[PDB]
């Protein structure tokens, strides 16, 4: 027997012919992207035999093998329906249908605190999925780079716990939900920012990142890790929204300087300059579709779906999951993590970094906020999203009623 | 060919004749009780076989087909190693050994504000195990009878949704954490108790059950409901207990007046016999192994795993999972979700009712409490558990380092 | 081939037919008794068939097979040398030399304390061994009875550790050695006695002991206790030493009073009471031999070497021993634990309880104490039994350079 | 007869002649490291009979002979399983479980003391194992370099019994333990420090050894002698170590103008420089893998087992190893040798030299320490082995219940 050609009597029509375009029809049907990296040989080897001829354009077995070989095992997954969205077409279908539903709800306020978040239309809406295994789709206007503001909270804080650990990192900030009415103050009773998500915890968070090297080298460090986990797509920066942000955070300041006289940030650091560093953070910018990944990744237990690199360590994801189920959206955190049950993130920008532990990461992006700061249509979507599917944490994998489970082929 | 010999010739091992103590040995190992009420045609069938037959004691494969065929689904799945946990066996021994850990864990200070918990020696420490599937373990004192108190909480908040739904029944109580925080308040900004698990959500929860009857009807239709939950184990009171919780409930009355006078029971409510209903419900009693079962139906979507009956919704279970996720643990709610990530509840005889969703529910008890009022041996069992398993809510199925994973045999 | 055969060919070689004389003198020197409890039914067919027969008196290979059927394996050990000390002649040779080494030192104090016990002769000596296998061997005065004093303090504690667990007992008492240090004190600074083999220690472990019964009981659930430890051979007890030592404890009623003032006892203890019992179990009288059994059976994991019946449990056995190391000879105890490496205990009426784990038991026994209280020859004799044999807890087995070991053959 | 083939017989599957690697794999796993110095012969062999790169690699039975005659007799116990734990590959197996389940305690302090060790980082953990016949394994951070601090008390305890005799050394030291917050007195009640391994006891066997010679020569003397116990492995020095302990040892020099006015040092003794000779010593350097054959060489009656060379003599080893079950952990020490029963020794640098008389010898490392001053990570580990092996100096060899004993095989 042989693994490339089983896999090859299935593409073919049970013939020695398999058109290149078919092939590359079937691959696309089980939502992987035929840019995606771990495929590059294959596509390399297909972009050779393409320039072989012009009147080809057909792959014998031996030719079929040719370039699928080095790709097999991920490829044989793929067709046989081995991803953990089967039948992901149906699957795109349903995002789809909840991405008009969402779509006509055209409430909220897009933030106009700085110039560059109040240009950006109300009208841009757009939603991206990338499962742990890999496959793509995209409703919207999912490739517009936006800043991700908060969002960026657990991505610094995963970056945190991955270089140093879970014991270091929350010596500096806590654990818990602050919670609703205690939304206003800066510190728990220990003198730590209640957790990594507030905005105390979040600039505390970011003192710890690479101490020592200066904000420059910081900044990158930061980024390349940010590329790993979005595999390398979209990760861009926003000068604009840093010095806006720069020019107008007061209350960041008064956040800073109170950190800096309840001792808060680790020996040796220069607060003032952390500020900047956290402005920039702030300020980096992704799209849905690369943000998806990013989400991805912390879905798949540290490791990005498109590249197969280790990229958090488990305990990093699993603490960042666990602080974004209760204290991801603001004064919304604990209405969403009983409804919704999804560890979320939210920004000013009007994304929502989604994920479905297991199953895939999400990015959701409109920019008019609801009065708590959560994208209109994002809201929505999520809770649509688990009405729609078994996907909400304490849902039942085996009873759950008329809900749908897309990990089935039933 | 036929379920009753395929099954009967993976038994058979080469002899023809299959010894009774060997098909009982072989159904024990799955990690079944031969008592499981799933079972019972089969063993009243092998029983009157041993009574009508010389001494055999060996089935031919008609006469074991005899025995199995009502019961042939379950004991294939038990013997095809299809259960949730596989090997349960070498889980157990884990078990075990986390046990012996936990057992060398004093401190900790019975409650002794009443006489009927001030009796229970700190020695008593007992823990139950049983899968979603039905599957059973236990060590230590699992049939010395104890008193749920707040572990009752999430079983009367899971049958008012079951019988009220969702929107009705938090009308009446907040769904979101107290944290640490400061949890001497009673009521939210709304004017409603926190959560169903803080002692003013649970006495609004209670008024909400039943109303209509007299309390002697309300208690037992809790504790119809209860003995469901339990598939018809243990489900007892202590009189003593309720006796004595009554007779110096002066906070319980605080609470009860406080609520009365901001409005927060239904219309036509008489307060201060909820609260004699609320203190009925304190002093159920349960084994751990009997309220175990009870983790298992919530670990279970609202099926009980040892009858197969349907006692809660889907919405009933996820809620209340929701809920002991993060309130259930008192003031260690933050940090128990954060290091442990189970929904939990535990009470102040020394019981965590915990819930590990899809896999298996578990009752730890230990008298003695820590300084938050949650069992030293339990809080302690807890995280070794985690330490030991994938099962923290946001490990990862798939990547989860060294960890072991009772759901995989590789 | 059958083991009985085999057995016999060994003692047969020769003429044919064993004479009854020549198997007894080869089975005592292996060191076994005739009269021991797991040669019963050997014995009881031999004794039968001598009388079955006028003939002999000698035993042909299938009259000896009928006499050893039921004690052949531990027959076959005994006579395949294999049991712990193989040249058992050779080891009991050294003894002797040893024991009129000790006789020599006639120093000491026999304790005029006690109006009774000061009538001892300072000449009686006595040094009896029982190995973990069951060989015996006694010189001097080893069937005369005296009381067991604080060697009963490592046998109570073994029983109270076996009924009632390490973590229970250690509640109430340390685990520290004596040392020269608060040797007056009652209380480490947890306000509980040193560890079980000090006086206060003592006396709170004796009020562990079968809690709930009056001291008859008490008593006897010890006495029958020390009884399977000895494999039933004598244990008495001395009323003549009890009433005076009742009449003249003083110290042991002011540390009675301390522990009561200091909350030392369990709830519900009737000091004064256990003051009584305690005074009983140190007035409780052995022989040499039988108590040399007592040592041998925590020597032996918890198996009394002559019955093979399991006395205590192994985690008793190992506490016992762990702390006879580091606190058994009083004020000597430091040195004692350094020179000799070995866990004893000594009392005031001259007794000393040694126990070489993994090899034998033994009990010395000399009434002339030195100033810290220990029987000068006892002491003498074990330090030249340590000077002689790898027996030091820190010799090393395959590395001793001029010491002998016995657990090798010649 | 022979038995250089009887091995190639063994080591062959009887066929053809052996490839090299197959014979270097069945020896790895008898748990021999190729570059065991006892080797050598045999290693430079098959080094000679390789150098036909040109061809090879096959061993023509007398080629096989060719390499192994020198070292056969070693040879064949490893391959006939008479090491002293036969089946190795399990035992590792077992240390790399209780290496992972210690690995989570991150709780700890490192010790901010001094620089050099306050750079060490709070995630390094090694644990290396040496047996008494030179089995080797390692997992974790067991190549990098520490000091020894106080676990170099035993090592120059026993270089000072070993060439002064007890007899001498015990005139200027005591050989008890003291006994818990009795720990600040300098002196026993002779007016000599308590015993070898607290810091006054330490600092007069430091003045002991090698009188008469300089500073230098006596560093370097201590040097060869840790050289000879850990089998040439490494031994070092940290300057850095030196010059911070020195700069900072107020608490050292106390005591070294207490003992001098005292009168403790030996005549002609220098104390100021003494203190500069001890405070080289605390910062020799070590790893886990070379620490642990110093260990070894202590569980092995002094013979090094890597090498076979008498490093220590019979009295220098059983002391040093009687000390340290009382005294070697600190505050702890009682505690230790209660529980864990093995002589062990901890050090501020994280270190734990542990010793299994006639088993192994063993290095933990880990920097974060407890309150008492011993390594959070390592403790955990000693409790883990002796829950698990019965490894406890008063575990029965024969009657052990529950626990695995390695030295036995199926
Ligand atoms: O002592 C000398 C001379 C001397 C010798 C050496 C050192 C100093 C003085 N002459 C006396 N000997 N005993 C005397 O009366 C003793 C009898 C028992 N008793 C106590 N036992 N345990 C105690 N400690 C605690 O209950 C908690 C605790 C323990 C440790 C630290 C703090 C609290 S008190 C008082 S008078
Ligand atoms: O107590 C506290 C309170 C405290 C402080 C911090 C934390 C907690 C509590 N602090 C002190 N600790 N140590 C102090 O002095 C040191 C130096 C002198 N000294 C001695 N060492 N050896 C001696 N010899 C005998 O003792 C012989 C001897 C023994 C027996 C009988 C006669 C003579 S003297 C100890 S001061």
């Amino acid at each position: 027997p042989s693994l490339e050609d089983l896999l090859f009597y299935t593409i073919a029509e049970g013939q020695e012919k398999i058109p290149v375009h078919k092939f590359i029809t079937a691959l696309k049907s089980t939502g992987l992207r035929t840019s995606d990296p771990r495929l590059k040989e294959c596509m390399d080897m297909l972009r050779l035999t393409l320039q072989t001829t012009s009147d080809g354009v057909m792959l014998d077995k031996d030719l079929f093998k040719k370039c699928v070989q080095s790709n097999i095992v991920l490829l044989t997954q793929a067709f046989r329906r081995k991803f953990v969205i089967p039948d992901f077409m149906s699957f795109t279908s349903h995002i789809d249908e909840l991405y008009e539903s969402a779509k006509k709800q055209s409430g909220g306020k897009v933030a106009d605190y700085i110039p560059q978040l109040a240009k950006f239309s109300p009208d841009l809406w757009g939603v991206s999925v990338c499962t742990v295994d890999g496959q793509r789709h995209s409703t919207g206007d999912t490739k517009v780079p936006f800043c991700l503001q908060s969002c960026v909270k657990p991505l610094k804080y995963a970056i945190a716990v991955n270089d140093l650990g879970t014991e270091y990192v929350h010596r500096y900030v806590g654990k818990e939900p602050s919670g609703l009415r205690f939304n206003k103050l800066f510190l728990n009773e220990d003198d730590k920012p209640h957790n990594p998500m507030v905005n105390a915890g979040a600039i505390v968070v970011t003192s710890l990142i690479k101490q020592g090297v200066n904000n420059a080298e910081k900044f990158d460090y930061v980024m390349q890790f940010l590329n790993k986990m979005a595999g390398n797509e979209y990760v861009g920066f926003s000068n604009a929204t840093f010095q806006s942000e720069r020019e107008s955070g007061d209350r960041n300041f008064a956040i800073g300087y109170y950190l800096k006289e309840k001792k808060c940030f680790p020996e040796g650091t220069d607060m003032v300059g952390i500020l900047d560093f956290y402005f920039q953070l702030c300020s980096i910018e992704v799209t849905c579709e690369s943000a998806s990944v990013m989400a991805a990744t912390l879905a798949n237990g540290g490791f990005c779906p498109i590249t197969g690199e280790r990229v958090l360590s488990p305990e990093a994801v699993r603490n960042t999951l666990s602080l974004m189920h209760s204290c991801g959206m603001y004064d919304f955190s604990g209405q969403f993590a009983f409804h919704v049950g999804l560890p979320a993130k939210s920004g000013v920008a009007g994304g929502i970094l989604l994920v479905v532990p297991n199953v895939m990461g999400m990015m959701c992006w409109s920019p008019p906020l609801d009065k708590m700061g959560n994208s209109v249509k994002g809201i929505h979507f999520c809770h649509d999203l688990v009405s729609l599917c078994n996907f909400h944490n304490y849902d039942n994998l085996r009873h759950f009623a008329k809900k749908l489970d897309p990990r089935r082929e039933g």
